């Protein structure tokens, strides 16, 4: 339980502060020092290789923990494990042996560098061309760089330009993040999310190197098209952000409630005595907290199987499928909990919660409606349609 | 999984006679004499004692899959269990060493006569009249007798007067359905779960045993005002409940996704091809998948815990109020649910599936909706409310 | 105030008998004559043609009422005033001066036999053949053909075959029901509107004359298409199916407050010592009783619209696409509140209202969730969004 | 046509700067003088006085128009009639004779100082002492003081103190904001309805003097127990809300939409080539816009129904009763509708609508959310629930 008590203390820790940092928006860096002094950037690296040798239940719990206290801190954690993921389905066991106790001794906080901003979520224009002895040159900017700014290490995603053996070919590559020609841009200016650091990057004639290539160029489609190991990747992604809307709602629900019992006036128009014992309020926070306990039971539920398959050496169609439809429906359910939650319970608390704007509880709102566009829940919503009515899987992804 | 192929075998043979058998309404006798012969009425019976030794889990999995077959067949089943958890918190040991060899080697499938049509629930009536030797003579009307007929044994809840150790004390009893002097009256005739015989039961100086008797008088008054260990029995059964609404609820989405891949129409005028690709079809069948899997996964884990305290010598207050909480908000969310979807399915199939009555798929939405009136979900979702906003555990009774 | 205060009566009638007679189903023959008596079939014709020379708004209000008395009555004397629409506004003057002094003189009730059962809505396959001077032959089976039981005339439509002016025209005609070669085949047994008469009618070489025909073969595509004023009938016809949802509404909301404020109880395991003092139960009522006012007033204004605009001589294609979508507007909101309230009242009525199966109140969402699949409110949905977001009105056809 | 012309430019500039004005906060001078110069403060004084001699539903839209553009000026000028129908309702014939000529010459634009902050909502401080000319002396500060700065006057409300004619009569007067002892305190910090100054107001020994009071001592309180024609004051301004809601929810789906058609990037991953071909981006504006149709258009009666009984000299506590019975339906309908299309139509524009805090669309929602909580719509509810159920019109009040 050592685990899961850092991460509790660094929520605590983190709560005393968000309302003013997550105004000012740019970097919290204090705050990913703090993170990078816990050793909880480590948990899924082995002892043997210096990391505390935890499993993914913790890292969930973990994720929404930090989530509930800060949403923008719990979204740089959980991609931090999302980025970790991708690494240690692809690294080479050279590359585990050089790359995991440096991420140990340097405190590395992974950041990424993969969606674009062109016609749509497909068009990639960063391109990667070959160069002598086996490097690549990384080339045009990236979108949505979550964590990009003070990030030891970027993933890096970019396609074949005029090479040889096959354009086209997607590579992805761990690159320090201050190697030449690499621009963090800082342009982040977002409605909720405000800490996440998630604007643009560019990439001006960045050598990549043969050591720092995750597997070969395409491996990923393939792995990806065959339901090799790596296709866990976008299940175990879609699940942290589940667990960082989780956290959200059950951050706001816990901050109303304490706002309910100390300040909402009785209702005494109709006879009520205590805001407290006034049945429209109960029945508010009764709605909201029973769909958090059955979602939250649920999503330890797809963490336990999560473990179990990552353990295995190898997945099924059939395993991941099934484990893709119920964390699809995890997402499904826990972005609509949190939308409403969020703004609903205002109405438990009455008028002078929104008349203070420095009570700044809209922070949850506006964290959650941001992230949920993450991907579209409507399409979200067709895929489990799709597995339940036509029996078919998802067609594995960087989405799905 | 032995006892869970079983069970889904049974519902298999249940389903292709469902239809007809419940416009009748009536008693089930031929299925109920397959289950009495599956062996699945002693999932909970020690090996030791003749029965199958398995856990509250696979009880519950049980109830869903028999109930997503037949409402009434897994209603009947269901609260054969709820009447069995009663026996086995309140019996002595000696009592069980006797009644469950018995109930194994007779295949007993218990009923129960309970409740009351009073001025309100707490209104009861039905008299227990101590006689000199410790037997009790029974006088009244019970309402609501759930499996009352071709039971092997009936649950019986009495009050005690002409008294002089106390009037209105509750004692509990497990009689011969065919003891002098109790009349199943075979009036019920409802909505839905059409076939759980869940009319009246008049008793006319039925003699009940000492060694009949469940505890002492007022025992389970006692037991609820404690919270202890036999309390559990209402978080027990009203997961009882939760798990026949998430069966009904798989049953209706399957049928109608059955439905919409054979019989649908596309809709042409809006450029459809194929009613399986329409989009708002694959939305609803999506949104309700999806939250059928999280209240499934879950209602998994609050089963888990019920089997953990079912084990346990001693339960505190605290560990069956946060049971009953996990328990009250699972029923919420099914109950939700299932009303939800077996009224709104229809729009994904069309209107043939309405306009042929034949087809029967109102049995859903019939069965659902006459179940979870049981009792108020308002009341349970007052309930989760006052747990999360005021720390206050449920009161426990025979509904919390 | 006359013709509604008849209405009102004719209600009240209805009201006392419909939950027998719907159970048997088939014609309400001695119902339909009590509407043939009472006059209110002569509505909208002029005074001077010896009817009553009233309004749209009259009639919407008197569909209302009826349908809040018995959904299938209600539906009869709508779609009569559907097919009436119809042929007003196709037919020439000879035959609107023939026509409507004998509809009055022998007190005419309409049917219609226009949609079949094909691989989709816009598929029709019944054939009209041409025969001798200018008449036509009809052979096939319309399915939905409410109305057609004891229905003085037919309003048929088929497409042209074997025809030298050209095939595939759409031709419509008014006919007895009794002509040589219809069959009324008397096969319609629905969850709801039991008593609608909506089953199949079979042509086997029926004879139509040219004074039976309602314009020109292929009159109507081209009345639709340009916007004429024929394509009044679309909208016009949805309403009548708003105001069917409207009116069992309120039917089934005043049933409820009924049974809730005489045999509900007290839930006083919380200290209820009233169920019509219950919190929970006055949100239910105050809920839908809250969107029913606000729907039906809205209602009200399009009604009066329709009226405004039956009285024009041309209609601009803004004005009709405009009246559409409030039409269609009005009818989504009332789609979802009949279906929400019908089944969600139960909630503030308790279990012994679907316990007891005679009770009936399970009538109010058969009936709404048979009839509101008329045609998909998901399409109406998306007929409205293309408006606000591309303003794009409807495309005029037998659905918008 | 000529006043709702009138409006509606207003509204056209007011959206040129609201993004810019709204984030500063503060007093709207400019655009208050704006108002002044419009003649539109005078809607309601007659002709004879030299006002527009203008109607309820005229002003309902104006607020709504205003209302869609800036939601705080909406509030000011919607206020503003609250205001002026209480002085209508209370003052004098010869107070009007004198007051609204000065107000037409002098411009006048109301602001109010009623509500405080204790302990519950109508334990109120401020006291009135009396002194020996008849005068009042005011003390105490007030609470949401809305439209407080730069207001001509202020209806003012206090409790006698020190009365031999009784203590506790509410009294309420029309005074100048500069009338010595008076302290507007711009204490207006929100997360919504940032311009309304809703901040508190410091009466320090302020003079009101006999001319301008309005009515005797508690003589509101004994026409809300009348339910006399002054009570219609309640449902005259809980009317004006409603329009601050239905005007909110309308700019926020035509700014939403003109997002929309111009930056939303459609969903490749499914084979959508355009967003405003979206299905379920379609769904999303057609189920919003097809509420707000039938919310407005009910609306309207309402209005209408406001003049009706606005223009007799007398009023029945029936017709006040069924008045405001109306006009919590609508503002029920028109608060859920607002609150959901405010916070869900980020789905139907895309993650960069959230991602540029700049677009400035969380507008509607701050504003909507704030402004709903004035009083809790659960009890508007119970109110329309107790009506229907029971035939019990709401109690008079300032809320009911
Ligand atoms: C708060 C937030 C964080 C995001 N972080 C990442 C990220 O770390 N890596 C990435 O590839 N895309 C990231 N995305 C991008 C989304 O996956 C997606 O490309 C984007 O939301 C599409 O925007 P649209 O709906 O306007 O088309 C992020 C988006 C949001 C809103
Ligand atoms: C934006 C806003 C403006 C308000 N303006 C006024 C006002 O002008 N006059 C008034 O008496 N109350 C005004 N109120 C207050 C309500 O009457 C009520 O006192 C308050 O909303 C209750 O606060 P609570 O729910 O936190 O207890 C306003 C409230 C809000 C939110
Ligand atoms: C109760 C009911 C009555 C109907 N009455 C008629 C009718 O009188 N004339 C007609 O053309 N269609 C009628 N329809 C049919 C619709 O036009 C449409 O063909 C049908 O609902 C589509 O069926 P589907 O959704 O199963 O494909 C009726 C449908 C229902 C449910
Ligand atoms: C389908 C159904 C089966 C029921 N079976 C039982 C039962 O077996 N034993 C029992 O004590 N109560 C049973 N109840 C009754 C509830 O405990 C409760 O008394 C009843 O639902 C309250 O009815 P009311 O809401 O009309 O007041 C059953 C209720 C329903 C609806
Ligand atoms: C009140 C009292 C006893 C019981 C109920 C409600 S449901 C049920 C099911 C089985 C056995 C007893 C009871
Ligand atoms: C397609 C074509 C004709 C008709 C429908 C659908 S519903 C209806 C109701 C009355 C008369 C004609 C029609
Ligand atoms: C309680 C008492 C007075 C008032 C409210 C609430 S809102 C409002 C708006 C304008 C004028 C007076 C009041």
């Amino acid at each position: 339980h050592r685990a899961l008590d850092v991460a509790t203390e660094l929520a605590k820790t983190f709560r005393v502060t968000v309302r003013e940092r997550e105004r000012a928006g740019g970097t919290p860096k204090a705050e990913r020092d703090a993170i990078r002094r816990s050793g909880l950037l480590t948990l899924l690296i082995s002892k043997e290789r210096g990391g505390l040798g935890e499993s993914w239940p913790t890292v969930y719990e973990a994720i929404a923990e930090i989530a509930s206290a800060d949403a923008s801190l719990g979204h740089l954690f959980g991609y931090h494990f999302s980025n970790f993921a991708y690494v240690d389905l692809f690294a080479s066991p050279e590359q585990k042996a050089r790359w995991y106790p440096q991420a140990v001794r340097e405190r590395w906080f992974l950041g990424n560098a993969s969606s674009e901003n062109n016609a749509h979520v497909l068009d990639w224009r960063v391109t990667a061309t070959p160069l002598p002895d086996g490097s690549y040159e990384i080339n045009g900017t990236k979108a949505f760089c979550s964590g990009s700014a003070d990030a030891d290490r970027l993933l890096v995603f970019a396609v074949t330009s005029r090479d040889p053996n096959g354009d086209g070919r997607i590579v992805a590559a761990l690159i320090p993040s201050d190697r030449a020609g690499v621009q963090v841009n800082g342009d982040w200016d977002s409605l909720g999310m405000r800490q996440t650091d998630s604007g643009s990057v560019t990439f001006s004639g960045v050598v990549v190197y043969p050591d720092e290539l995750l597997g070969t160029p395409g491996q990923v489609t393939d792995a990806f098209a065959s339901g090799s190991k790596p296709s866990l990747w976008t299940p175990i992604t879609q699940l942290i952000f589940t667990h960082l809307y989780l956290g959200i709602a059950r951050g706001a629900l816990e901050e109303a409630a304490h706002y309910s019992r100390s300040h909402s006036r009785p209702f005494t128009l109709a006879g009520v005595e205590k805001a407290t014992e006034d049945p429209y309020v109960l029945a508010i926070y009764g709605e909201f907290a029973a769909q958090l306990q059955v979602a939250e039971a649920g999503a330890r539920e797809v963490a336990l199987r999560v473990q179990e398959l990552w353990e295995r050496n190898h997945v099924t169609p059939e395993q991941r499928g099934q484990l893709m439809v119920q964390v699809a429906s995890a997402k499904i359910v826990a972005t609509r909990l949190v939308i409403e939650l969020t703004s609903r319970l205002y109405e438990a608390m009455g008028a002078r919660a929104a008349a203070s704007r420095q009570f700044g509880f809209d922070r949850f709102w506006r964290d959650a409606r941001t992230h949920t566009l993450h991907d579209p829940v409507a399409y979200k919503i067709r895929e489990v349609g799709n597995w339940f009515l036509n029996h078919r899987f998802p067609t594995p992804s960087f989405y799905s």
